């Protein structure tokens, strides 16, 4: 169990030790593109930057960058896009590549405002009446309709590529109630989260990679995805117990920098896997 585990480095205090450890296993890959002058102000952080080998490109011919990250978990057979939250200039990147890659589903774990700050720009459309034309990568988007419950709002929202008029339908699930410190206290509406999405089919193999993001996109966006990988992987092999949450997330750091941010965000990922592992 890692439970067991879980239990131990919680009575021995070691969570700063064991994540520090995690932190200097990870991989390091180039971020050229991501680097290059014309790119700054495509990027919200200086310190978050997709690697070269895994970064979506934008399919176009005068700039292909966008700060995103395809994660691919072989074995689990999941893909999940990693980005940061679209900047003022990027929500027509933003929605390009959920074009491009066939998402289904936008996974959202910030609120616009944090801390009295602005954690990303408001890239959907409000009001059902009031659409957003995205002019330079030719794309509508308009709110079809919003779920709002107490811990996420789930949205409908249609894109159509005003070059073709091919519409889809995509869905945004927006947890609201990460505090603005810290993590959780429990697990319990993040799991049920997770199920939504899960529930949905933007998770699954027959749609593009889900995409997800906070306001830097490793954070809580790595928890969503560590936990959901861990998960899976539980259900899937014939030894359930030999899932080590901190082997997939040095596996995932392989296809993103930074995923998990601190010590309290991978004692919340443990505390998810095995409520979720118990629920299931
Ligand atoms: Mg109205």
């Amino acid at each position: 169990e890692m439970e067991k585990e879980f239990e131990q480095i919680d009575k021995s205090g070691s969570w700063a030790a064991i994540y520090q450890d995690i932190r200097h296993e990870a991989s390091d890959f180039p971020c050229r593109v991501a680097k290059l002058p014309k790119n700054k102000n495509r990027n919200r952080y200086r310190d978050v930057s997709p690697f070269d080998h895994s970064r979506i490109k934008l399919h176009q011919e005068d700039n292909d960058y966008i700060n995103a990250s395809l994660i691919k978990m072989e074995e689990a057979q999941r893909s999940y896009i990693l980005t940061q939250g679209p900047l003022p200039n990027t929500c027509g990147h933003f929605w390009e590549m959920v074009w491009e890659q066939k998402s289904r589903g936008v996974v959202m774990l910030n609120r616009v405002m944090e801390k009295g700050s602005l954690k990303c720009a408001q890239y959907w459309p409000q009001k059902e009446e009031k659409e957003m034309i995205f002019e330079d990568t030719n794309l509508k988007l308009t709110l079809i309709s919003e779920d709002i419950k107490s811990y996420y709002t789930v949205r409908q929202l249609e894109l159509e590529n005003l070059t073709t008029q091919e519409t889809r339908e995509i869905l945004h699930f927006h947890y609201t109630t990460w505090p603005d410190f810290g993590v959780p206290e429990s697990p319990a509406s993040f799991l049920n989260f997770l199920f939504k999405v899960r529930e949905s089919g933007s998770l699954s193999p027959e749609h593009g990679p889900v995409v997800v993001h906070c306001s830097a996109g490793i954070g809580r966006s790595g928890t969503f995805c560590l936990a959901d990988t861990c998960l899976l992987l539980m259900d899937k092999r014939k030894d359930p117990s030999s899932v080590d949450i901190k082997k997939v997330l040095l596996e995932m750091r392989k296809f993103r920098m930074g995923l998990i941010q601190t010590a309290d965000q991978l004692r919340f990922s443990y505390l998810a896997v095995i409520e979720g592992a118990k629920f299931i």
